[PDB]
């Protein structure tokens, strides 16, 4: 595995010949971002990200083209990855290396290292050729995360270097983290600071997802968080609106295309109820499913119930499921002992951020027999029960999997909520100290108001008395901190 | 107007006589509250609220009965008024100062001075009442809020009382403001030191509402909150489930009683989308409306547009709505000027807690006839325009002048609450400062668990290595602090 | 019992001085009955009822006020009681039998033979007063029926007449066939051919409900229809209109102020997916409720699964119902040993046109013991598990009996297509056979068009080359004869 | 063009290679399709088709191939040509030439002529060869038609023989009409009376959808329809299933991987309120849509406003609509004028069975210029207002053109539908007239039966006092032949 290079740009991705179905794809996205091209106008004058060196990891699709190409017109330099190995828009990762104004024979975009379909070694590779940049003096200055494995990759890298040693692994150990560990053992014996020097370069970290944050905390509750971070998945405007609504889009787009099986009149079993489950659920149940949830927290819990959905456990209701989707963050939701519970021709798949939900460690040791119907769709076989389960995307997110992920007008969200992130840290850098932060509600609500807008909603103004009534300024914010929404 | 006294229980309701009827319906509520039985079992020996002398204002109904027979049942005294002119159940008020064992002719419950149909003078006549215990020695020492007007009676009264004066009011102010005003001016008369006294002895307030709690803030930022608060709007088990699932509930049925207007096939508009303003647009939904919002947060109107609603303003919607909803806890939502803009026979009502959201002032002194079709149902027309308007409750919130508010599954929810607020309060209040406080998250977990089970729920256990994989204890809090559900 | 006369008006109500608040919320029903209003208009100078003499046996609400006074308008004379022992609105007779332009002492309307919580004897007397017209010369010449109980004595009267004896009841017969019967035989001792006059003077009857439908066709199978009969139930613009969407409005309506019970997170077991049972099953979905549905109909019930609900027998579903509502038109639905495995206080109730859906009888008998709440409202317990049960209307049709019925708007629709049919057959009498027969289509379309237009919908007009397209006229009918919608 | 020949079957097929890939997904739908699949089990042995050579025009689909091969396991012989030119699946179609039991070398299925993509001239072409059998002497004898264009093509070929001419194309008129008489003039040139001995040969057509069956009603009532017609849309397990249900499955997976285009949030406008018109409503309100509707039909219209949906005419809606779709089996309803007025990157498709609903020509003409994005997506862009239109598949049915049709679980009542149509004709022949007719109830009921119990669906059986009651028999049918589900 080495890098392409064409034109001085390194990078490997499926097929260059692709950009042009990429570019049309961008430039149509381009109008349903008008939080990314808001961003831009606003911007292009200032040239906020200058001398900005951005390492980013994020699943490499049509918007976060346009993503990628914000950064560049706010002045920054990139080079990027996906975050999953199944998740990447070949096309739209081959617009990226040619650009705007580029062609597949004189390309002018950006150093890109993602296709559709990785190994896991190739993943890993990947993420080291995104952050390792081409000059030893200029190694990258910020990092864009999404679920954490750029920053996992520099902060245990530094741990183990500091320590004179990569531990082995054990045979037990998940075969990522095998693989992981491998890279920086064998990069060990050759550079014995990369990862330090890398480490005391990076400005910050913008994380985009709940799996991601979640692994920030942890980090920082360890004394080991080197740089700021910001927590961009707990924005309002994102978590709210991207895991929900975005969700409630993609489930079924991927279930569609993966198995094109009747929702409707269909038990679904959708394992959490937050943001992400509710949006499973509310996508499923506008679909004429059955829903039933499972949830470990009384609240959301509760929430499901009041929202007409039965609460219960996997053990009780795995047997029934025609579809079980897992929503959870967590581990080790469905276990082999579950997936040999399911029906004949039930359908199983993954939309949290990591494969590890489901058991697909222990299904492939099992003895089921595999038969591949086309890609990121299995049809497994018990020979004791002679019962086959459909699973999606080898149990990877199945939005981004077996379809295209959330649609461009809700990553817009999302993705200004990242830029505006990335600009933060980067110009008001010496305002952060080593810790996990989140956006103020003003530029929340400012990412708010530009889709209203573009969606041709009328917002009311308050008038002074009104204004003065609620406590509040004319402009915003409008709610107190810990507001809900 | 002089307090009733039978077997020593001062009062002032509407019939005593009611208690058998109130009786057999708080009855029935005991069994849709496992929230508040709950907490009668547990704290059944410890007796926390011994020597707690309770001043309640909140709406006098069946589930407030159950929520006051909690606080006794706990160790508490109580004194009791409605929070509003509407919004008593008179079968409730009767059975409370009757009490579990008691008849009207031996009653053996508690102090309530609380009728549907107040007028504004007898409504804070009530609520002084309320707050004036009979031994000058033990006065107040809590005070159960829900919208703050005991709270303002306390230390707006110890204000005035400090000044040496109580302000005259100008003829524009608010009628009520003026009733309020001439009750501290005659008491100022004949008691100088009535609310001091008072206000010192307050050990704490515990607040149940969105507009309560915004004057709580309003105190404290003014260096006037004498006395802890808790904030138990705030709880997440009561703003997203009272505010929310308890107007799509309530609101309809507010709707029916005072109108029965088809509510499928029409146009709806509903001001304010929080959790208030959420809830009325999924039960209006849920029957077949054509809905509209309006909003001045960005946030809550790209929720809204989400949701399937046009986001519009008052101005350009008005003409056009059967229905109008004021669900914003600001007040000049709907004035004169947009009433006389509604078409014949629309329909206009308030859910927020105060009845200022509507300009009734401006429709009693416009001109436009009133003819009363039944208790909270006026019909006013205009001479100019030859229309008519179907007015709900004069504007006080309709849920509970037009029915009979949320139901007490939900409500058990909000007084579990309430009472684990108080017993807080109560038992730790030398932990507290003068500041407005919220519950912490594992105490909103027990309400939650408690709902759960009781709708034959299933919650799932986290496992040890699960919990070590998300952070969390397996017995919770599960969540983040800023987490929004 | 005996009627009053006041001012050459015979009748039986509540109470005249309930005429005013009647009359007022009479004209409010007529704003939001434009399918009424338009015919008024329509048919004013033609006065086609002229000579009509109409006894009506249908639920004497606001509504039916609405179109009694509609008939009166186009020239017929009325007779009028309820089909219903608990649907009266005593407020709406009083309006009635006042008449617009009478007072309680000088009245001025029809005669009414209804009241709210008539005895089966009471309801049996007033349905012979409304078929017994003050003149033997000119008896009855027209039935306006709903649930066919006019019909029914008509018809039957008439069969024991010709046999020359009423045969006496049976032991286990229901004690309501025990009262007609002994109607029938106490009147034959005095007037051997009251029926058989009465049925050779009537020209016609339309009936308006699935259930009177149901025994129209049975008369007519058994060669004893003896006047043709419109079946008013399935024209389109009644049964897809009235009992579907009626029935998502007035369902609700009648389990809040019966319980004010929470639908949010309960589960809800509807029996039937008919028109009613669909608007069941919506109005519980769309208030939060975990919807489950019984049927014998694997059409209806596959229509169901793809609606999101399971399906399900009574008696799986039974032990775990926490609200259980009958809506088949059928008997023995949720019998004796069904009661006895609720829990403890679910709430029991009968939505289909007669109480038999539910064993009332069995439960009587039982040993299970009744505490009335309040009107409608009974709980009933067994002491063997110490379970309770809230059952609404003692089984009766509980929308009518525990709230108003369907709105206004819904009735519209319902009464213009029976206001058609009484002028088509009295009109074009001998045009018709002793057969059921239904409205034609643009009867229909003609209809919902007023409605369409009350509501401000915008019909598209058909072009000259779409119309030939399509193979209709521009004006319409617009679907083939079997078309479902 | 010619046919391709392999092992004695004549076909024209996209790809050969692609029959494992089809097969695995044809196994897949088999357990999806329990109509289908019992069937072949019911009619294994008795073999009813035997002596039948089906010509069936339908979309070639995974779907239809399960529909081919349970004909042929009932003993028919088939020729195969998709309705559609956009709406072939290219691995069913080789999966159906190959069999079960073949090879791409030695194809052991049934002749397919049809690929994805066609040209007017290559469906038409297509169309000959699939209703013309080898033998000369031995003709098609059934027809299974979908849109008409089998039955037109036998029945307007017959009518030109028997004038003796075959009429000018003209210099206007559709495209499509012109290759029909093209091909047709052509054939007449060689073989002067083939569509007569074929039309002759023909015993019966069954005819899917409500297109083709008002085309069949247009050929009866001119007298020119020469076999017996079984109208299989308007089973009730079609019409109310599929064109409901389905097509709110398919409408928004075509739109999905069409555009990708976020819908909750959008103004949306679907034109007619008929089967798929609801479907389509209910489709794109589940996912957050704010949906207006059309219609001519005011009965229709009503439902849509009940259902809370708007109704406007495309010259108020247009202007704001960001997705366009038509449903309504017309013509001319989003002319050139029309798709001017639509903002820029609005989306514009057709779901109803032809073209024609959308002004295709008149764009095609208008000097707007066409950019291809991929297959079935077009970019449309407007100089003159520099405003852009997506169009889905040329305007031809959106769900089979850009994704795949509705879901096997739905199909398999349709194609269950088809079946049993197919064997009463062919096995009950002389029994039916030179007319249209629709399956008996009883056999609708079996269909649905099934599907229920392969959901899970647990019917309720009658007690022998029940059927009495409401005059049917236990095991049905239980509904009059006018009843409308
Ligand atoms: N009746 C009841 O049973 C009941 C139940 C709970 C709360 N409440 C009361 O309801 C009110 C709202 O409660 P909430 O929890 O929804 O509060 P909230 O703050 O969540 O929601 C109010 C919304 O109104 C919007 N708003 C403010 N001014 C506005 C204006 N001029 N026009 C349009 N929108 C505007 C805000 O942007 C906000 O999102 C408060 O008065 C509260 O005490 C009543
Ligand atoms: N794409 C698919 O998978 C699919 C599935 C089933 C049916 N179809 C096709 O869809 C079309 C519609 O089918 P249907 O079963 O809903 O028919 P339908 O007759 O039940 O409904 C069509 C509706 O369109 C309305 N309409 C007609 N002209 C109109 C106009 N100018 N403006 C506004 N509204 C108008 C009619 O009043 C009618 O109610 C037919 O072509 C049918 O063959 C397609
Ligand atoms: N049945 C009911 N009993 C008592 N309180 C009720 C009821 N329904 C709603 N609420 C209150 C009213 C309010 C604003 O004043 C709230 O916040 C609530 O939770």
């Amino acid at each position: 595995l080495t890098p392409d290079v064409r034109n001085g740009i390194d990078f490997k991705i499926a097929d260059l010949s692709l950009a042009d179905f990429g570019r049309k794809e961008l430039r149509i996205a381009e109008h349903e971002m008008p939080g990314l091209m808001s961003l831009r106008r606003e911007y292009a004058e200032v040239q906020p990200l200058k001398g900005a060196r951005i390492s980013g990891s994020l699943h490499m699709t049509v918007q976060t083209a346009v993503l990628i190409e914000t950064l560049t017109a706010l002045g920054a330099e990139v080079r990027w990855a996906s975050c999953n190995i199944f998740s990447t828009q070949d096309h739209a990762a081959a617009a990226v290396v040619v650009g705007p104004h580029g062609t597949p024979d004189e390309p002018k975009g950006v150093p890109v290292f993602a296709w559709k379909g990785e190994t896991l070694e190739e993943y890993w590779w990947a993420a080291e050729q995104m952050l390792t940049w081409p000059d030893p003096d200029k190694p990258a200055n910020m990092i864009l995360d999404d679920g954490g494995d750029a920053t996992m990759l520099v902060l245990r890298g530094m741990q183990y270097e500091k320590a004179g040693v990569v531990p082995p692994a054990e045979e037990d150990d998940p075969a990522e983290w095998k693989v992981f560990l491998n890279l920086l053992r064998t990069r060990f014996e050759t550079d014995k600071d990369k990862w330090t020097k890398i480490a005391e370069s990076v400005k910050g970290v913008t994380e985009e997802t709940t799996t991601g944050v979640l692994r920030l905390y942890q980090f920082a509750a360890a004394g080991d968080l080197a740089f700021p971070a910001i927590n961009v998945n707990d924005s309002v405007t994102k978590s709210k609106f991207d895991n929900k609504y975005g969700t409630r889009h993609s489930l079924i787009d991927g279930i569609n295309r993966g198995t094109d099986a009747l929702i409707g009149g269909k038990k679904v079993l959708i394992c959490g109820y937050g943001d992400v489950g509710k949006g499973c659920a509310e996508a499923m149940k506008g679909q004429g499913a059955r829903v039933s949830v499972t949830e470990i927290d009384p609240i959301n819990a509760l929430q499901a119930m009041m929202e007409g959905f039965d609460v219960v456990t996997v053990e009780e209701a795995i047997g029934d499921a025609d579809i079980v989707v897992t929503a959870t963050g967590n581990k080790d939701i469905i276990m082999l002992e579950h997936i040999k519970a399911m029906k004949d021709h039930a359908i199983l798949g993954n939309i949290g951020h990591f494969d590890n939900e489901i058991d697909m460690a222990g299904l492939e040791r099992s003895g089921a027999t595999r038969v591949n119907v086309k890609p990121q769709v299995d049809l497994w076989t018990f020979g004791d029960t002679g019962r086959s389960i459909i699973v999606l995307s080898e149990g990877r997110l199945l939005n981004l999997g077996n379809a295209t992920g959330h649609p461009s007008f809700v990553m817009s969200n999302s993705f200004a909520n990242q830029t505006i992130a990335q600009i933060e840290l980067w110009t008001k850098n010496d305002e952060y100290d080593n810790e996990v932060y989140r956006l103020p509600k003003h530029l929340d609500e400012k990412v708010a108001r530009i889709h209203v807008e573009a969606l041709g909603g009328h917002l009311t103004k308050l008038t002074k008395e009104q204004a003065e009534y609620l406590g509040v300024d004319v402009e915003g914010p409008y709610k107190p901190d810990h507001y809900r929404y």
